[PDB]
């Protein structure tokens, strides 16, 4: 029995567990800790301390609710139910206080307390300990023993007394609010909608609470003839429809209706009902305040999206651009973000490494298979080369590269056809997967032929400076690019020298040609297959 | 908001005078609340207890006293204490809303950030293992704080 | 037949189709992947989608408005229009359930579901088969044939049972809100706008449906004496009357004006007006919190530009500084962002090479139309030059350049008129579209004459590392600059053996003379002309 319970008493391996320790050994560094310490301390997160907070919550939500019902509406309600219903709360509530010596405590400054008799006991009793008593032991018993060691002062004071049980909605919230946040920190819960929930259910905890009140409160002076009771003639009514109107006239106050069949009359009603009306809208105030907190927070992604587009418009409308050129901006940020807000070059450094090689290598998998020079060669080459790439949107009719300009980047097609023109031979289309731009970064020189967007091109482009630094690890693939740049010259104008001298000196060299012959002409055929289409 | 409920209270309580004041110095007209209520000679414990509670009622926005105004005094009083009343509660409901949505900017805005990361692998269109993989290391890497 | 069925059945190539798929590649893609699967499978987004959800809604709409109207305040209701009503209303609700079965899903991972009989059917089954099907067959009717195979029981049976029309809410709701965001994601539509005006439809709805259950309740109950209708002695009123009324009560709750004609007295009146003043408070705290949102994102644009301006001014605070220098800080911020909120450095960074370029030589139109210099020369170098200038706003009397410091920018007047002051000769005036600064950067020496801004300057400067860079590339654009500074160093002080040397170089050097001397002679007689000025 002592292993099963202690098993259970201290904290398991689970989700909670690992998103609070570091990783299984702290679980059981801190299971061994919790076991060092005292003979039964029960840890916060232990399932032990889980089903019995489930157990409490549930006698509690049940108690609140069905004590004042019990005592209002009721006359002698000192039945063997009753009475059964009171001592098994009462022993559960007894059985709670004394298990919350034994469980210590979760600090503020993110650190566990297991010392009992020292911080345990010392700090339970100056904090709670006193609301927890007087709500625990049977006051209204124990002051009808006292006095039966002019009843009706009796039974005022009996359920005066019994009044202070309600003083567990203190545990109640208390339980809800811990076990809230574990599991805010366990599952994906939303703030909004659990702090929303949290209001409803005391919402209603309070408009209940009103009902009985507005009826005790007339019970309790013997209903005089000035008392909404007595106005009405449901004195003598059933206690359902007594309990109806009753929280009619508290619903009423809460939600800002109105009042029941009357304006107060009795001075103790006036006051009873000032006090629901300020209550009731105070939390109707609070219930709208949840309200607009959740709907802001329902479509924050759009909302930010809305904004960020409107100080693009006011940038525009600053600088005073045309009608022509606002549709043209307006459609690339529409093509480009497609309505979602976002930044990569914060969201891929948030993350390490292997976790941005895998989005990355994801992101382009049909550019690695569709690559004659990809999927063929090093793969630590090829993601290092991948993640150098930079993500670009170019509308159809755009000149992306204007032919004398110097080079900085090339490009490589993800998604669209572009097309290659020159002022001395026609237009050579490239689809999806082809490249441009290697001759420029290569003999460091001016652009040779203009490119065109025929359509919404997507490419991935990559940069002189990080092309050079990952080419410079790998020759190589400097090789094989060359051995495609000089095709790719001699098909427009030759005058590729620069290039040439290398890929001679190159070939009259001991280099390994046997594969690289083989890999240089499959990837020039592969191109001018490309190409061809 | 400690302020405006400072605040809401006082007008509250003044209303309540006021309610009371314009009959006074009027005499006591037989189309005014008090002498319809037949409360001229009550205690002033139960006068200022029902004026109180006109004005609370005005204030919060729950309806009349015993009945709709009939005299002009009466019917520009209650219009007025009904403006005040409707003005402070809207502003009860700015500043608890703004409370409301101060207490928990911690979590909202790791929700935000949370959101943002998820827009951006939907519109990269991660398969569901690797988007489960990234809400792992994201919620064992920052443990749903917000911070840089 | 079969051709223009599938034509319009497969998504169609137009707007909300080029946003969704890549290009019209793709989009012919999708329909080829439509097309094979399938003997009539129906696309989320084709146009056959759209017109029968038209159709749906428009029928849904004219439904949840009539039926409870004519089950409620309409006794007897069985003639013939109502049963063809009712009979055509059945027959396309059942063929949108057998359609439901043949259109696909548009999974939240950015995917087209497409096959039928393992996904589409078994989804479809388990997600809304149970409640598009007891809403869609004729209970009622099937009810009043068993029974037909003392009449009181009957018609409460059938009215009753007509209310489980009542939940097509479900399938108006989710077309609504799938036809929403497609509208969203492909017009300029804004969320705030949009909640707002389904949470107006959703309380029309619910207060419509609060004001016939006001009055149907009574009428299930025989018209108790306790009830409202027979207090208010309106039960042989007509129909027009009742609806009134009702709808009056109802809307009373749900806007928290208070009751009807009296306080509820029956318990059934108590617990359905109870019932109707919690779903109304709840309806108007959300409409508020919408109607906040829709505030809040109203006015965005100049909230966010207010609270820049208040954190600049706590910096001012901050730094205790005096009245005469905040108010020129304010003059200045006002006269720079004019009020709007924006960054450049980030909004140019999310565009593309092409759409930068466009907006940047738009922006420097002027400027390029009257520098000699610009307009004249390779228009790569134009762009490569205009795409490195940054905006600067300098308030009258500033000293923008003070002489013996040292120099790292020059400046491109696009708007106002600066002054050359120098302490051996009167001030000289700069027009707009002239330049100053290129010594300094030429000689790497220190400034030889100051500059004032006797107006509201608007300038360009060019950085001296950005100027190197895009100088080196284009030599005879130095010579240019040199010839032109030579002349303003010499009508200054002279002292210009640094670029003297280089110039006297280049002239003995066999340069392209016969044209660089033509250009420079235009230049230095139209820079010379703009500052005679
Ligand atoms: N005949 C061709 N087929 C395919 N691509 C080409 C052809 N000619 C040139 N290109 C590419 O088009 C690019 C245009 O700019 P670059 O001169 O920088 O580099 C060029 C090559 O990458
Ligand atoms: N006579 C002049 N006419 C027009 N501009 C001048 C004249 N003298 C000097 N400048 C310009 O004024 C600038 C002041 O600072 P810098 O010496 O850097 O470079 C100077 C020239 O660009």
């Amino acid at each position: 029995m002592q292993r099963q319970f202690t098993s259970m008493l201290q904290p398991g391996v689970n989700k909670f567990s690992l998103r609070m320790f570091g990783s299984q050994k702290a679980v059981e560094k801190e299971q061994e800790r919790v076991k060092t310490a005292g003979f039964w301390i029960i840890h916060p997160y232990s399932d032990f301390r889980f089903y019995w907070d489930l157990i409490m919550l549930i006698m509690m939500v049940g108690n609140l609710v069905i004590i004042p019902v019990g005592i209002t509406f009721f006359t002698e309600q000192t039945t063997t139910p009753w009475i059964i219903f009171n001592v098994a709360s009462d022993t559960v509530c007894l059985l709670d206080l004394i298990m919350n010596f034994r469980t210590g405590t979760v600090n503020e400054d993110s650190s566990e307390i297991i010392l009992d008799p020292k911080v345990i006991k010392m700090n339970y009793l100056k904090s709670w300990f006193v609301v927890d008593f007087i709500s625990s032991i049977p006051v209204d018993y124990i002051f009808l023993i006292v006095e039966k060691g002019r009843a009706l002062r009796i039974v005022r004071f009996t359920k005066i007394l019994c009044l202070l049980r309600l003083l567990r909605l203190s545990r109640l919230i208390r339980y809800i609010h811990q076990w809230e946040e574990i599991f805010h920190m366990t599952y994906d819960l939303a703030s909004a909608v659990v702090r929303i929930f949290n209001l409803i259910g005391m919402m209603l905890l309070l408009c209940h609470w009103d009902g009985c009140l507005q009826f005790l409160v007339p019970l309790l002076q013997d209903f005089p003839p000035d008392c909404w009771v007595s106005l009405n003639e449901m004195v003598n009514d059933s206690w359902g429809k007594q309990y109806s109107y009753a929280l009619f006239k508290a619903m009423s106050h809460m939600l800002c209706i109105g009042y029941g069949a009357q304006a107060p009359v009795s001075m103790s009603d006036l006051w009873i009902t000032m006090l629901s009306m300020i209550v009731g809208a105070t939390c109707y105030a609070m219930f709208v305040g949840h309200a607009t907190a959740l709907i802001q927070s329902l479509d924050s992604s759009r909302r930010q999206y809305q904004e960020k587009y409107k100080q693009v418009e006011q940038y525009m409308s600053f600088h005073k651009l045309p009608a022509d050129m606002r549709q043209k901006i307006h459609d690339y940020y529409e093509h480009r973000y497609q309505g979602k807000i976002f930044d990569e070059e914060n969201i891929l450094n948030e993350l390490n490494d292997p976790l941005r090689e895998e989005i990355v290598n994801f992101n382009c998998r049909k550019l690695v298979a569709t690559m004659p020079l990809f999927a063929n060669a090093d793969p630590n080459f090829v993601t290092a080369m991948l993640s150098k790439l930079r993500f670009e949107v170019f509308q159809p009719g755009d000149y992306i590269i204007r032919e004398g300009a110097v080079g900085k980047k090339m490009y490589f097609i993800q998604h669209g056809v572009a097309g290659v023109i020159t002022k001395s031979s026609k237009e050579m289309k490239l689809t999806d997967g082809s490249y441009f731009g290697e001759i420029c970064l290569l003999t460091k020189g001016r652009r040779t032929a203009s490119v065109r967007a025929d359509t919404y091109c997507r490419l991935y482009s990559l940069s002189v400076d990080n092309f050079n630094e990952v080419l410079e690890e790998y020759p190589m693939m400097r090789r094989a690019f060359e051995t495609v740049a000089i095709d790719r010259l001699d098909r427009i104008g030759k005058k590729n020298s620069i290039l040439l001298q290398k890929f001679q000196k190159d070939l009259n060299t001991g280099v390994f040609n046997n594969q690289e012959n083989e890999i240089l002409k499959q990837i020039v055929k592969h191109d001018r297959e490309m190409v061809q289409a």
